[PDB]
């Protein structure tokens, strides 16, 4: 109340979004980015927030600067990141999540959705290859792999709940030098030090090599550290490299260690048919992390964990010392399966798409960003100036520009230095003419190299052949 | 292909205005569509399937969706620590969902980046520091860990990298009336639940100075190094404020990190009138502090604020051959503030609606909440049946409703059990009803905890309230 000037006012922001956000911030014919300085932006925005309110034509004006100034992620040309692309049914489903602003924490208040997350965590779970288990969604793949450690932890020395790490001897976890930060930024979280990641070596492909994993596990024990988990990748985030899950599961079994796939990217490809034996092996994990709003471009944050128990360690792991007096079954909460107490509904914009879409629809977008992927590779193997870093096994593709001053000069001693200043050249005349973003880095002694991501679900050939022929013009001169 | 989407998202958006908006904050609709679990799984034919729907399946799942869940903007839903709907804010988290981006770098959140620094001076500002740092976290529960693992890393930095077996046995503090989170962060940081002291609260829910000082001279005597106090400003139960002042002079005496809990208290700072509750959080290490619960800014809304000016924060939480020469200052990017990798927008929903109300307009929603508090309590004491459990000094009145068979029973033995059964059975009626919904809790005898913070209330909904427990209890 005012309801009549609720509406007028939601229809007519929604009005603004609908124009500006998502149909010119998904076409070609639009830019990516409007680079402004950051003091120059500040000018242009009048942050300040005063005593005095503003008007409604003040407000709507807001409205489309916030929008004009931001970057298009759904733009066909935004590469920058690993997810990308507006689908509309998960707009329409975050739309209604934050229209109905609950908690997503007793059947009481969200009733819809704790049934609709159980749904959507048993179909996660099906496509892993468990026909029971666990689990539940987090603020972030990160919070999801931080649960998985604190799990294993858990089942392995419950009295670390009550009595803390100085109960425990030394403990050993171990991933891949391809392994997201996540690892380590948890480890220092959770009370166990960086220290206590043992980083195992990844081969030419960028896989963890399971007889280093086997000798690191041995290593750490005749340092008096007492191994416990193992977390390989499944989509690196660089190279898009997939761990060998079977091998490690091996290595896992025989050291009776819990055994954690972060797929948190790659996870996505276990709706393909046709591509999902990249992740041969994922039905041994004790634990899993999946993301869909990375490639399924639900909409962030939508990231679940799946465990394979089912003997209730989630609550027992999370829950407080503290339900007994409800009118329903109390095990349709799920405030003890989390450290959160308030948490979103993250399920709506993935369940609400995949209805529209089937597991047909998303099948086909991924097989399609497959497809997209071997016409950029072909097409960087037949343009001069164009060398790929490695062989791509997903959707991420590595690849340097080399420009012409640099064109059979690889012999040359400074030939590396000179080329890792291409890529951030590069990248600041695409940003600041707004044409396109791709994210570029370096790697172990690689110089600075792009990293293209083919996942957005409206992408074309067109695009490709925009973007390759884009790099030529912006680095003619370099 | 573009005209279809437009049609779908304006007839999605048909549906959320009329069904989620407008009932959802009218009188005459039910705050819930009670449902028991089997029958609404039924109901909602949640299974996922090889093949797709069409628009129009997909538009009734909208409205079904709608239909059933809780109306958290409802003049009647008092459940929580959150109500109403601002149209500002909602108006702003349309927007941030359908920018889709992540908090991370000013290279792909130019706007956001300087819109959250902006907010977060702002909140600063209203704590009493014109410096500092801070950023936005998912829930309130996580505002806190953050902030146990501040002072854990400020006072053992080496903890980062070699752990806690590398250092002495810590102990904290914190109110008998905290919030859980504190526990359960102890547990996952790895201190373990032992680690935290429970200090005595008073008749009024607020932690007893002198009982502070104790605990902490005897966790020392025991061997624990004593390194942080979590005080509550506004507890989720009674709301009450602990006295700041005083535990800031307890933690200054023992060098001790002083945090803040004032997640649902620390809205009150925008009220000259009642900011006095909060006194003494200027002298605070740390600050959490979510408008999503009383500024109504939407799920999530939740700010770490820190006096720290020395990057601090991202010595804590950063990740740490060719150099990447990002052609921008990356001092601006803030991914190293936290353990988070992708982070959602949360500034934006609460500076749209700043910028609409003002200071001014968000003063007068804190005040009127405030004064239909008073009423309220007035409407309690003047009615039969009702009794306050303690006079409240923020929004939460907890009270209990006498049926009419235990009025005159006090002095039976046996009047505590049986007065202790009828709120879960108010609660059951009135929600299978769907006329409003109130939270009870045990803590002696199960008392209703009201919440007074929809903007939209009205002296008609406490009117309405009271005089529906009545005749949900009047067989009681
Ligand atoms: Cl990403
Ligand atoms: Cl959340
Ligand atoms: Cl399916
Ligand atoms: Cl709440
Ligand atoms: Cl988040
Ligand atoms: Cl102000
Ligand atoms: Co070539
Ligand atoms: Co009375």
């Amino acid at each position: 109340g005012d309801p009549v000037a609720v509406e007028a006012l939601l229809q007519d922001v929604f009005g603004i979004v609908v124009d500006e956000a998502i149909l010119k911030g998904t076409s070609a014919s639009e830019k990516v980015c409007e680079w402004k300085e950051p003091e120059e932006l500040k000018q242009l925005l009048d942050l300040e927030l005063q005593s005095q309110g503003e008007s409604r034509e003040q407000i709507l004006e807001r409205c489309r600067t916030v929008i004009h100034y931001s970057v298009k992620t759904g733009h066909p040309r935004f590469f920058n990141q690993l997810f990308s692309g507006l689908d509309p049914h998960a707009l329409a489903g975050r739309i209604i999540t934050e229209s109905l602003n609950t908690s997503q924490y007793t059947y009481e208040i969200a009733p819809v959705f704790v049934l609709m997350e159980e749904e959507v965590l048993k179909k996660l779970r099906a496509l892993v290859g468990w026909n029971s288990g666990d689990g539940v969604f987090c603020p972030g793949g990160s919070i999801s792999n931080m649960y998985a450690m604190n799990l294993a932890r858990f089942q392995r020395y419950p009295d670390c709940k009550q009595r803390g790490l100085r109960a425990l001897p030394p403990l050993a976890l171990f991933t891949s030098k391809e392994c997201h930060y996540s690892i380590t930024k948890g480890a220092a979280f959770l009370g166990l030090g960086t220290d206590s990641v043992r980083v195992v070596k990844a081969d030419e492909r960028g896989r963890m090599i399971p007889e280093d994993l086997e000798r690191q596990i041995i290593l750490a024990e005749a340092e008096g550290s007492v191994p416990f988990l193992v977390s390989a990748t499944s989509g690196t985030t660089v190279l898009g490299a997939f761990d060998p899950l079977d091998a490690i599961a091996d290595v896992c079994q025989r050291h009776g260690l819990w055994f954690h796939v972060d797929a948190a990217w790659g996870g996505s490809v276990l709706l393909s048919r046709t591509h999902r034996h990249l992740l041969d092996g994922i039905q041994r994990a004790d634990s899993v992390a999946w993301n869909p709003h990375k490639l399924l471009a639900a909409g962030l944050q939508c990231s679940a964990l799946l465990l394979r128990d089912t003997s209730n360690l989630l609550k027992r792991c999370h829950g407080s010392q503290a339900q007994q007096d409800k009118f329903y079954d109390v095990a349709l909460d799920t405030g003890d399966k989390v450290v959160q107490c308030g948490r979103r509904v993250d399920c709506l914009k993935l369940w609400l798409m995949w209805k529209a879409q089937g597991g047909q629809g998303l099948e086909r977008r991924i097989d399609q960003a497959f497809a997209l992927t071997r016409y950029l590779v072909e097409e960087i193997k037949k343009r001069e100036g164009f060398e790929l870093v490695m062989e791509p096994e997903f959707v991420n593709v590595c690849f340097w520009f080399v420009p012409p001053s640099l064109r059979g000069k690889k012999e040359s001693p400074d030939y590396s230095q000179r080329l890792s200043q291409v890529a951030p050249v590069l990248k600041e005349r695409m940003v600041k003419k707004g044409t396109m973003m791709i994210g570029y880095q370096p790697h172990g002694t690689r110089a600075n190299f792009f990293r293209m991501v083919v996942a957005n679900p409206i992408l074309a050939q067109a695009d490709i052949d925009f973007l390759l022929g884009e790099l030529e013009l912006l680095g003619q001169d370099l």
